[PDB]
């Protein structure tokens, strides 16, 4: 399958594997999105999510563009189109463990909105990133405009939206577009992979919550704080501190 | 008076701050002149982008004309004309409908920062700096700045700079997001912007002042907005354009 | 006098003087704190708050882990720490003055959020920055999760909160948490205390306001810029520039 989902413990890979179409989503790509989502969520053991190329390259070189132009007279597709990818960039940017979209190469237009719903991103030496509907004359959705510009701010969102130019990955770093800088995911993934899940939902739920427009702790914030020291994990953290061995969460 | 003046060259506009002698400082007449010439220059079906720059180089703006500013130190009816048409002035050119490129060669002082930081990018030549200095005077930053400040370069940044009234240099503007470009020249850049479609700039730049404004998800507008690129000429171009292999004229 | 407070006219100075538990945070000391603001903001004279260790080495390494361990499993002290960090953390962030953390080793969990509620951050050389409540099981409050988030963004903040990793000075720096490298405050400091305490504080104001969520002027922050004309600082500085003197504010 062109997008497919593997389970190896602790980690789970979402992996995009269609390389004679530089990774291009089709329709159907986006419609099963959600379903792989739902499958890895259900896996208790799950502590993190790697969202890359299943064969290295270009991690996205955006929309299938066969499929565009088939169907550029479409009213019912380009229906269907809008929803699907709306529908997948909502659900993976609130997945409810930590998410890392490792970038090889081109992530563009579509797939510059899958990597910017990962909790974060590293890119390697031939990241390349760029927002391209203004050359189509297309707009860009505004749950997908938030998620740019709460990373790079309205400058360079603007920049890169109103030319839909390339940028590498020096530059992506430099302007918070990704975070790192690196060859593999795999030193992150291992930090990741061993601090408290627990810990790791809830602090992303308060990070979205902050996005949303949340500005003072409330009862619930000060609930779901207050919760931590009635769990399973702080017992085996401060267990594990008494007895001066690392916890296993 | 020509202290500020519009030039019009299709798909760009120019808005030319050109009083050398005070070093680019605005006069309450130059902010009463910018609204006018912003009308002007949306006016225009043609036009694609508009860039704010000194006509002469050197100093972008020095900031507010200081021999006003003492003339006027005791003159309450003075202060609430001019807080009303600079805060008039910094909406509406934030608001602009097109893509807006400030050009920064040198001195980029308080109102003139404001200036700036209403442009929704700015390039910095090597000469460029930037200061906000109103706690030099025992005065205030009107909120709609702050927040623009804020918007770019975050809270501790913007109190750095606000709280000392001291001045940084391009790299370190380009360094905190004051300033998304390095360069001489905003040839390059323009040629970019003008020959995209209008359609898209026009409606992104309305998403993002949605998002600043506060607006978190998608609602019944902006999903419709969305959905109207797919029936209009811009795209018909972009994938007759295409399928065609040449660059879209938009 | 674990934590103790300076009064040098101008420039007070929090001191946080516990170098053998590497400026690690009891209770008392939590509670202690607003005690001490409130005898800052009294003075008149202040200018500028300076937050440091009073022996250089560690900011603040976190939590007093005796105390936590012992009271591991006491629902009133749990209770009682959080609503002191969380008063603590609110009025330190809302201090009516600038206030600076001069950063000069280790700033761990609390004691980054000790860091984040200044206006500014000066770190020097050896610092080192983390935040650490995934390691045991914790939540980080909503509160301070929006004030990193404020400055580094989401994508930074999560991993940071999500790894419990240290970062240092130069990448503090990169990210924006922190805005000035530097031995020293004093250079600072200077800037500070000799502008317009009318404008400073004001404009501190100002920059709430927008994290809070104001979009817009008001008829209230019209009136506090307009009635910056009728103060005697405006009035000292206009009659300074016509004299040809350093206005004394």
């Amino acid at each position: 399958m062109s997008l497919r989902l593997e389970r190896d413990g602790a980690v789970a890979r979402l992996l995009i594997d269609r390389a004679d179409r530089r990774n291009a989503f089709s329709l159907d790509m986006w419609q099963r999105l959600p379903e792989l989502l739902a499958e890895a969520s259900g896996d208790d053991a799950l502590r993190v999510l790697v969202v890359k190329s299943a064969n290295g390259g270009a991690f996205c070189a955006g929309a299938d563009i066969a499929e565009l132009l088939a169907n550029k007279d479409d009213a019912a597709f380009h229906a269907a189109n809008q929803q699907a990818i709306n529908r997948a960039q909502y659900e993976l940017a609130r997945f409810r463990l930590p998410t890392v979209a490792m970038v090889e190469g081109d992530c563009i237009g579509g797939g510059c909105g899958i990597a910017l719903a990962c909790d974060m991103r590293i890119a390697a030496p031939a990241a390349r990133f760029g927002i391209t509907p203004a050359k189509l004359g297309l707009v860009y959705p505004l749950h997908d405009v938030k998620l740019l510009v709460d990373l790079v701010g309205p400058g360079q969102a603007r920049r890169l939206m109103f030319t839909g130019g390339l940028i590498d990955a020096n530059e992506a770093h430099r302007i918070g577009l990704v975070e790192l800088l690196g060859e593999s995911e795999d030193a992150l993934v291992g930090q990741l992979a061993t601090v408290s899940s627990f810990s790791t939902q809830a602090i992303k739920s308060f990070v979205r919550r902050v996005l949303d427009g949340q500005v003072a702790d409330d009862a619930d914030s000060l609930r779901v704080f207050a919760s931590a020291f009635e769990g399973a994990d702080f017992r085996e953290g401060t267990g594990a501190f008494l007895e001066k061995r690392p916890p296993v969460f």
